[PDB]
């Protein structure tokens, strides 16, 4: 019995909540009520099974138990047969499900509701974040929970409980959005790109932060972690919560054979260790490290060694290379591994393989030098216009690049791409890039999983699809769409109305941008300065109608002046 298995290692506590989990990422529309409903009448019959081992239906398979009970509420799907149903399932989770803006009660009803019923409280939380980020990992979705009760539990019984919680939640939302982000990044490595893929990057990250440990520990470490994210993002979340807490264990035993500052972190409860093991610093360098020329370049068995085991051979490359350089960014580091590989590719063919490959690290050079370059820009623009203009400003530049694209998603895309401007650029002139770099790979994924949904630039399609690692370099050549054809003006999209006025002081800002997206739609070759020039008039005019009389009217008087001298420009 497979449910009986898990139920017993997880504990009815967290497969409970796992259970509630996976069905909110599989049936994102249906409402609570039901899903809590399937989730006991599922976990009492896996009760039944932890005696009887042959009860029921003990001996199915997950997916098939899982499927049934959500066909019993949902079609095309449920009229299949296994894997093919469940494979169904999973192509169908909506990135981004037409639902209802998440709105939070006074602190007072919030209070009220945990004291007065606490395991619902958090079930619909749980619940909540499940159906919006179908790709949200597991293990980690339930320490979050913790971490969230641990808010309310202390904040509801203060002195002034606004002043408690409200930050704290804060604090929660945005890091379980970099959280669902990042972990959207790894279950797309996976799906469109394959294993190989994924495991180069944990291969170099992992050789980051353990530094001392054997390459032959570090593919182990990776063989494992791979299956735990290669179980998450196909929705086993039983397994994957699993397999997930072997590995936390296997390192805190094996702790001196991998880091030195795994100590902190094995002296806690599983949530909190897991969490804590996956966000560990990087150990300390090790001191004499040979030079990587002599086994990489120099030796003149390389091509021998690479015919002999290709991977593994690159799969040394990579953490030799990685763990003495921790400054640079896994994108960066798996870029350079990938020209190695190209140069090896055409070099062991040729008649003198050595003087071929003999300067290899010269190719290097100009890639380490790019990234380098875009950012200490860029991060200098960002320190004189400020994250808004600099949004803006990316605004104009990214939808002249695929005028095409969503203005939803375009606005979506840059508001985030801004950011990394404020994460990244007040760190020194030597950890700007990194941060910035891998960023970049986790932002310009929204933008394609978002576009691959409803298709319409093939420059998108091309960037996204055509590697994996070059994705920010294949963005950046793009200038302007030259065949795109401007779009025509429409009243509606350019009305300014006096609901403005009520909406919070971003909710404004994200009005005007998607304006200066249509406008740029509109005007392709329309140029900066114009653009600015015409932002100013705006803004000029949401104060004015806003702070005006009884005028819900002077959206459509204000607003014609607006248009007006709009279509002039
Ligand atoms: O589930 C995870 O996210 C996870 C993550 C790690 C991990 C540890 C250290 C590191 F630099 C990267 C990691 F992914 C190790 C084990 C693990 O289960
Ligand atoms: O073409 C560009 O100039 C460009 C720039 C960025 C970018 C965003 C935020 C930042 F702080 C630095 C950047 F380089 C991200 C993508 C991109 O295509
Ligand atoms: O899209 C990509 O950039 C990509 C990259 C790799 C890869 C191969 C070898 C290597 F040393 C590092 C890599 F990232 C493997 C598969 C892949 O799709």
């Amino acid at each position: 019995s497979e449910v009986a298995h898990r139920f017993k290692d997880l504990g009815e506590e967290n497969f409970k909540a796992l259970v509630l989990i996976a069905f909110a990422q599989y049936l994102q529309q249906c409402p609570f009520e039901d899903h809590v409903k399937l989730v006991n009448e599922v976990t009492e019959f896996a009760k039944t099974c932890v005696a009887d081992e042959s009860a029921e239906n003990c001996d199915k398979s997950l997916h098939t138990l899982f499927g049934d009970k959500l066909c019993t509420v949902a079609a095309d799907c449920c009229a299949k047969q296994e894997p093919e149903r469940n494979e169904c399932f999973l192509q169908h989770k909506d990135d981004n499900p037409n639902l209802p803006r998440l709105v939070r009660p006074e602190v007072d009803v919030m209070c009220t509701a945990f004291h007065d019923n606490e395991e619902t409280f958090l079930k619909k939380y749980l619940y909540e974040i499940a159906r919006r980020h179908p790709y949200f990992y597991a293990p980690e979705l339930l320490f979050f929970a913790k971490r969230y009760k641990a808010a309310f539990t202390e904040c509801c019984q203060a002195a002034d409980k606004a002043a408690c919680l409200l930050p704290k939640l804060d604090e929660l939302r945005d890091e379980g959005k970099a959280s669902s982000a990042k972990q959207r990044l790894k279950c797309a490595s996976l799906q469109k790109f394959g294993e190989r893929a994924f495991k180069a990057w944990a291969v170099a990250r992992l050789s980051q932060r353990f530094p001392k440990a054997e390459f032959a520990e570090v593919s182990k470490l990776v063989t494992d972690l791979t299956k735990v994210h290669t179980e998450c993002c196909h929705g086993d979340l039983l397994e994957c919560a699993d397999d997930r807490a072997d590995l936390a264990k296997y390192i805190c035993e094996n702790q001196d054979s991998i880091s030195s500052k795994l100590k902190e972190c094995c002296e806690k409860p599983l949530l909190e260790k897991s969490h804590c093991i996956a966000e560990v610093e990087n150990d300390e360098m090790p001191a004499d490290l040979p030079s990587l020329a002599a086994d990489f370049v120099e030796s003149k068995d390389v091509c021998k060694n690479y015919a002999e085991a290709k991977d593994v051979f690159l799969g040394m490359f990579l953490y030799e290379y990685a763990r003495r350089h921790p400054d640079y960014s896994v994108v960066l580091l798996l870029r350079l591994a990938k020209t190695y590989e190209t140069t090896l590719e055409k070099c062991c063919a040729a008649a003198d393989p050595h003087e071929c490959y003999a300067k290899v690290f010269d190719e290097f050079k100009p890639l380490v030098e790019e990234p380098q370059n875009l950012i200490k820009q860029n991060c200098e623009l960002f320190e004189q216009l400020g994250e808004y203009k600099f949004q803006n400003a990316l605004l104009v530049r990214y939808t002249k690049k695929v005028p095409q694209v969503s203005t939803p998603t375009l606005v979506e895309v840059s508001r985030n791409l801004g950011k990394v401007g404020s994460k990244c650029c007040k760190h020194p002139e030597a950890k700007r890039m990194p941060c910035a770099e891998d960023y970049l790979s986790v932002v310009l994924n929204q933008l394609c999983v978002l576009h691959e949904k409803t298709p319409v630039s093939d420059r998108v399609t091309k960037c996204c699809t055509e590697s994996l690692v070059n994705r920010r370099p294949c963005f950046s050549a793009l200038e302007v769409d030259e065949t795109y054809v401007p779009k025509e003006f429409n009243a509606e999209t350019f009305t300014f109305h006096a609901d403005i006025c009520t909406l919070s002081e971003k909710e404004r800002q994200i009005k005007k941008q998607t304006a200066l997206v249509e406008l740029v739609k509109h005007k392709p070759k329309a140029t900066k300065e114009q653009l600015k020039a015409v932002m100013d008039d705006f803004a000029a005019f949401v104060e004015k109608c806003c702070k005006a009389d009884d005028k819900e009217t002077c959206f459509a008087e204000e607003g014609k002046k607006l248009v007006a001298a709009s279509q002039a420009a």
